[PDB]
């Protein structure tokens, strides 16, 4: 039956906690990346891995590397602001789980790293969920060329990342569909839970 799988994987030598519930029927996969606050731990508010699962997605979600029960990492630190060290990080930890391609979404700096893991290694990512992404403002050039369907999901109280940068990204990425979700600031995972699910997952039925 279908079971949340805790476990540690080698990534290139760095210890990752993840969590994950998978079958190896679905041929579809998701991936989720926390922000700096938070960890794989936190996704359990919004019931993410049932979720998503019943949709017919594999779901996985580590600890970066430096956080939550994850080892720190000289190849994937992220301490000296290398974003293209996560995205490095992303593609390897995709290879490591088996999976050749997969939906990413990223809430806050995990929103950066999916979205440089897009710029870098295109082939790999089935579409994005980007939650109030961080660090990317210097990107915009490159995310001009984004084809991946793409949801961008704001807080409208957020004022950690500024929502005028919301309708930006949202012109940025073309086809790209922005979501603004009433009464929650940055973490809307944790505090819109239901909302949170319910646009996710139409997005992601129609992918």
């Amino acid at each position: 039956g279908m079971a949340l799988q805790e476990e540690f994987i080698d990534v290139n030598g760095t210890r990752v906690f993840q969590r994950k519930m998978v079958t190896d029927s679905n041929r579809r996969s998701i991936a989720l990346f926390h922000g700096y606050s938070f960890t794989s731990m936190d996704w359990d508010k919004a019931d993410l891995f049932n979720n998503y699962s019943k949709i017919g997605y594999n779901v996985y979600a580590p600890d970066y590397p430096g956080f939550g029960r994850s080892a720190s990492s000289e190849k994937y630190g992220i301490d000296r602001g290398d974003l293209k060290h996560a995205a490095e990080f992303i593609r390897d930890y995709l290879k490591a789980n088996g999976v050749a391609r997969s939906v990413i979404m990223g809430a806050s700096m995990g929103g950066g790293m999916v979205i440089m893991t897009t710029l870098q290694y295109p082939d790999i990512v089935d579409g994005i969920i980007a939650v109030a992404p961080a660090w990317v403002e210097s990107l915009k050039g490159d995310m001009k060329k984004i084809r991946q369907k793409t949801l961008l999901v704001w807080g409208s109280k957020d004022h950690v990342v500024p929502i005028a940068l919301s309708k930006e990204y949202a012109s940025i990425i073309s086809g790209s569909r922005l979501e603004i979700v009433e009464g929650s600031g940055h973490p809307v995972y944790i505090e819109k839970p239901e909302e949170f699910v319910r646009i996710t997952v139409d997005f992601l039925r129609n992918l």
